[PDB]
């Protein structure tokens, strides 16, 4: 667990975090003008179809009623294309326009260092980690020193042994010996006591330690939680004006094709043609014709 | 008028619908193709816009039931895509291929050799009016005959006329100017009874042209008849394929998208890192250590 958030200098994750939202909020407002190009694409795409083939049936050979229903399935491209553009402003006006607004408020920058909120926070946590800082490095030595102080009462303690085992004239060596091995012996007990004194001076200051940690985390979670807030209703928004169906207007442009179509009469159209072009239409019959004369 | 259809060659007029239908048939087959082939378009970028953002808040900062609820929309682009697809598919793998299929069963090309129904309406016209067509013919010239004789005659009697009251001369010439008029009341009388004859004969066969004219019509009325109704069933079909506001599938996306959303807690969010990332974590508190060997 050396990568706990109580491991001095990791409360930084979530001071990461603040920076991240900003940047998020930059992400949101990516994605949502990507879709509007592609909203936009799409019924653009559609008046150049309707208009193409607007003009091509009008200067057609088609004709009578055949020739409005084929005629409605360009509107139905126009009104559908009208509501995609609908549908891309919306993103660019409201739903993005208020993402660029909330990260206007939430976070500013500052000339020197990142944001302010983000020092706000990065600060609270020093400060509520100095103490905890300090005592855990002391600890840290007297560890380090007692562990050294053990490692020499066995460099001598096992020495002497190997020394009284060459046994050959060593009467000022054997002083010595007996000397170093009571020497470090007072180490060790001494070490021990320290070491030991600030171990139980850490644990009378770790809840005044977790009390602070703990309370400039809920002011991060504070925050969090409000672009969390925000940002849920603005997915909602956006939903909201993605959604075609649901949309009278939608549902709407599919009926009038519909009709528009089935009123097509071949019949009328029949007879018309009959009336307009064929015998349907009047004729001088031959005549007896006399002399104009002029 | 020289308009109508019984004149002359009129017939025509309706030799030309036959084969109008016929790249009626085609201008038919683009059109679907095009905005079929548009269909595609807005689909791929979709699909092309998921795969790139659900990557993209995949490898963010974002996380919890906020990111997943933003990702949600990705899974809309997707759905909506996959809807563009029926759309198209159903124009090119059903519509487009019906007037195809259809294309080929009412449009015989009588090698190289023109259209064989086209061709085959003409011979009906040319067969019903050339019997008539000569009987005109015949009474052009028998009309422009009995107009010239009017005119020689009137020019012969008023020069009868004008000599009559110039005096000398002469008896001869008198009795010269006396015969050509009255050769020319003969002529008159000739061509005024061949006219006359041709006449009452074109006013024979009259309703005879009238009715023989009018099978063809019928035969080129009931396989014009044969597209028109075809073209009103095609134009039901592609207005089918198009709308997705009458299907279940796209109101559902939303309804999906919206429950996907609302799901969304930030609380549970906020909980769920101060668990994997905050004081929530496991911390390992100073304790009393040993001394040890590698
Ligand atoms: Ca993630």
């Amino acid at each position: 667990t050396t990568d706990s958030f109580w491991e001095v200098g990791n409360y930084k994750r979530t001071v990461k975090r603040i920076d991240d939202g900003h940047r998020l909020c930059n992400d949101l407002m990516n994605c949502v003008q990507e879709r509007a190009k592609i909203e936009k694409a799409y019924g653009q795409q559609l008046t150049d179809w309707a208009k193409r083939w607007r003009q091509l049936i009008e200067k057609g050979p088609q004709y009578g009623s055949l020739e409005r229903a084929w005629g409605a399935i360009m509107t139905e491209a126009d009104k559908v294309s009208e509501l995609h553009q609908e549908v891309k402003n919306n993103l660019l006006n409201e739903d993005l326009e208020k993402v660029k607004n909330w990260q206007k408020d939430a976070y500013h920058k500052q000339i020197m260092g990142g944001f302010k909120e983000t020092k706000e926070a990065e600060d609270g946590f020093r400060k509520a980690q100095k103490p905890w800082a300090k005592k855990m490095k002391e600890l840290e030595a007297a560890k380090k020193a007692y562990h050294l102080a053990c490692k020499e009462e066995k460099l001598a303690m096992t020495r002497e042994m190997n020394s009284k085992t060459e046994q050959s004239v060593t009467p000022e060596q054997q002083k010595k010996l007996q000397d170093k091995v009571d020497k470090c012996k007072q180490d060790v007990q001494k070490t021990q006591e320290k070491y030991e004194k600030v171990l139980e001076d850490v644990g009378k200051t770790t809840p005044q330690y977790m009390e602070n940690m703990e309370q400039v985390f809920e002011q991060c979670q504070q925050f969090e939680e409000k672009r969390l807030v925000f940002l849920k209703e603005v997915l909602l928004d956006i939903k909201r004006h993605l959604n075609l169906a649901e949309n009278s207007s939608y549902i709407h442009v599919y009926r009038e094709l519909e009709q528009a179509i089935r009123g097509a009469d071949a019949q009328e159209d029949l007879r018309w043609f009959r009336s307009t072009s064929g015998p349907g239409m009047p004729m001088n019959w031959p005549q007896f014709e006399e002399w104009n004369p002029d």
